[PDB]
């Protein structure tokens, strides 16, 4: 058993795409947000947000769209003809700038199920009463990671899904649990050290953990499954760093799902009649944080990924996607209500709550061409036939079939007729997937020199730019 | 005079790969769930504390013809796996899990204590948790990793043991099995035995036999064919001290201290033992998500796998991290109360295996037939070679039975399905059979294999 | 540079905003009232070297 | 669009500029303060 043949078997990029002689760049000015970590703000009555909810742990979510390079223009255009040919960017070099000064932010949560310390008791724990949460806080995880890829970056969680059918449900039972793979979005929130899934629908409590993730589904990137990709289109490229210890042992207090065997130990008595809560969960505990582990302000160098494509962005699109713990600081002022009385008193100072927020993206490109015949145009339309629409060969154009002449009838909608409204401005499947954006369109440059990153490309390859006189 | 593998075995040109999808799994850390009533488990026991064994098999490659297969006769000869290169995938997000025990021996603080210890009463067991040692391991050959533990043997016969002596102790290998523990640094025994308070450290250990590789006597084997390769990084360090409190085993002779009295008439027990405690984990010391490389072991076989089989057990201390969820039996009251909400305890598992291969041949000379016969003569079932002439003159068939006038009662020869003698040692299992390709380049690991050795990326 | 965490504590003062109760069920006794949410860490220089 | 090239080509100093043989050196003695931490 061979078995047969034709796969055609993906093959790498860099075959059929030639490189050409000449790199642009452009970047942002910059961004920056501000918004409160714990929860989005909005008028009482009203749904509309007054002010947004951001913090660090927030994912960030950045698309950029190039402007066809197929409009653009050469200084010297003869070396190629547009006609039988394309032009497609390709990225050779990313930088991630962030500017704020370095330290740790924190969250916590007013009320949490919590029995007591089990690291040292002089004596047995006392009877459970109701309601002994507590209003305690902690440090999350610090990480630092970094996305690039033209396909959005894809996440997973658990999650609960529908039990098989013998037994009923009743209230109480454990819910079976289900591996679940999805797009990932802004907003959503990096794991503590709890794991990826849904709280809301799985913790009914919602006072199990502090604030910030009790809302969303904590995700984490599954380098398998995405790296996995035939195409590898997904993300060619990334890197990581994090770490965590432990800090405290505490015990959850409440119903008592399943009780050990008792084979497992031996009856007590008086004080150890009872047995305690079977319940532990850590504390994660931050560490040092170094300006050597930052993994940012220093340029990056591209030229083989594990996937097939080489830096090549289809459909003028490019994604990139990055998390830091290291500048959660919050900053924390007060107003006075009353500016007079001289006596000190907690009555005259309301509280807020804000965050900062600072990025940057600087992108080297590079430009390529590609040759049309049978086997090229075979292969792409395997692969994404949707990027073919937005090039014209040629359209295909419809051997793949043609509208039969809509009906256009002269009516003044006071007729007995139906509606009609001129329909497609819709370009992205993907709208119903909200997230931060950002448009380059205007910003493309022809001249390294001038700008702070790109020097360093020529440095890395040397060659003065002729500046002579 | 065992030899190098690699005298008689040949190399080939041929590559190939195959892979699992994934694999996942769902227990809960502390104890097996089973009906009350019943002894058929609900749920199944699972926790990363756990041991991982791998079997995987391989299809016979002589089943498997080639493209071109002119260039060996596979009369003369035969065809033999051998494993190049060898990755583990592990997806989770990186966090610490706990244990504890709700009862457990402990008198009180031995760091800093103002006055003397109070009297002591009956059970003062208390309930207190703590960090497992961490750790990372990988183990790779073809046949199972050796344990060992420390046990009770039967003491010699001079004095009859009165109930309370101090059973002798006895070093003893086995076989591993999955679902066995890993060391907390209480080393290697049975506490069932050993342990009768049964309360002396947390759950999941107390039922079991935790158990430790021993790289001397593995390495030891002759052929090495045990073990041929492995990677091991643990840390641990300290984090309190207490005291067991019960009745004295033996006292220290007077002569080593002088007599208290008062507050001091009496000695406080004179146990002690430490509490291991985890360190900051970081993301450079995970041994995983990266590809090896073998050329040279240091036992003979050079990536020999013989019977189509290959052993890997891997266990990690990184992804213990115990999530925790509850369910609300009644959703409508507004006040919170700690009657509604039971509680539950599952633990996530993720792992992948992707494996190089490599392709090989052997001629046979009598010498070649006997090294091997030697070695292990099992093996030359599966092979064609052994001929092993049989019997079998004459039948009588009566026929037919059923029709209860009696020919003798009748057939007893079932008994060799039997291929695999371990059977009586369950372990977790995954069968590959189906899954191989020729070609590297369609796999991410793979290219890879190219790129170490580049060549070509294949022309167009 | 470098730091790291010592302790955490609570602002006293005028509540500026409550979160909205859904993001939580309501308490009762000891749990009546709702402790002030703010957090703000204490830095902690650590090990300086030659 | 097509980029118009209305750029003087803001230039390394290093074209322009020549380098000589002869350095110097001065240092000052040494600087000296005092004064309270937490007000004046």
């Amino acid at each position: 058993y061979l078995p047969p043949v034709p796969v055609s078997k993906v093959v790498s990029t860099d075959e059929y795409v030639a490189r050409t002689n000449i790199y642009y760049h452009a970047g942002t000015s910059r961004l920056l947000a501000v918004g409160h970590p714990y929860f989005p703000i909005k008028k009482p009555n009203n749904n509309k947000i007054l002010v947004p909810k951001v913090s660090g742990l927030q994912y960030r979510v950045f698309r950029i769209h190039l402007p066809d390079p197929n409009k653009f223009g050469f200084p010297d255009t003869s070396f190629y003809n547009p006609d039988t040919q394309r032009l497609v960017w390709a990225c050779v070099g990313v930088e991630v700038g962030r500017g704020q000064p370095l330290g740790v932010g924190i969250s916590g949560h007013p009320l949490l199920n919590k029995l007591d310390d089990t690291e040292n008791a002089s004596a047995y724990a006392a009877n459970a009463g109701v309601d002994n949460r507590e209003c305690i806080s902690m440090d999350y995880k610090q990480t630092q990671l970094c996305l690039i890829g033209c396909k959005p970056p894809i996440g997973e969680h658990w999650g609960k899904g529908s039990p098989c059918t013998n037994v009923a449900v009743n209230p109480g039972d454990c819910p079976p649990l289900e591996l679940i793979n999805t797009v990932i979005q802004d907003g959503d929130m990096v794991d503590t050290g709890f794991g990826a899934m849904d709280f809301t629908t799985l913790q009914a409590n919602k006072s199990e953990v502090p604030l910030d993730i009790c809302t969303s589904i904590c995700k984490y990137p599954d380098y398998i499954k995405m790296v996995s990709e035939p195409y590898g289109d997904s993300l060619f490229f990334y890197l990581r760093r994090e770490q965590m210890f432990v800090r405290h042992l505490f015990n959850r207090a409440g119903a008592v799902g399943e009780n050990v065997p008792d084979d497992l130990y031996i009856k007590g008595s008086g004080s150890t009649a009872n047995l305690a809560s079977s319940n532990y969960f850590p504390t994660p505990s931050g560490s040092m944080v170094t300006s050597d582990a930052q993994i940012f302000n220093k340029p990056y160098w591209l030229q083989r990924a594990q996937g097939h494509n080489n830096g090549i962005c289809w459909g003028n699109q490019l994604f990139v996607t990055v998390v830091d713990t290291t500048r959660s600081t919050n900053m924390s002022l007060c107003a006075a209500i009353s500016t007079s009385e001289t006596t000190y008193k907690n009555t005259n100072f309301k509280e807020y709550l804000r965050h900062g927020e600072e990025y940057d993206l600087q992108f080297i490109f590079q430009l390529c061409k590609i040759t049309l015949t049978a086997d090229v145009m075979t292969y792409i339309h395997s692969m994404n036939s949707t990027i073919l629409e937005d090039w014209n060969f040629g359209l295909q154009p419809p051997p793949g079939g043609t509208l039969e002449d809509t009906y256009r009838f002269v009516t003044s909608q006071a007729i007995a007729c139906q509606k009609h409204t001129p329909p497609a401005p819709k370009e992205d499947p993907l709208k119903k997937y909200t997230f931060w954006e950002v448009n380059l369109k205007e910003k493309f440059s022809a001249d390294l020199d001038q700008f702070p990153l790109g020097r360093k490309f020529l440095l890395q390859a040397g060659l003065k730019a002729k500046p002579k006189f």
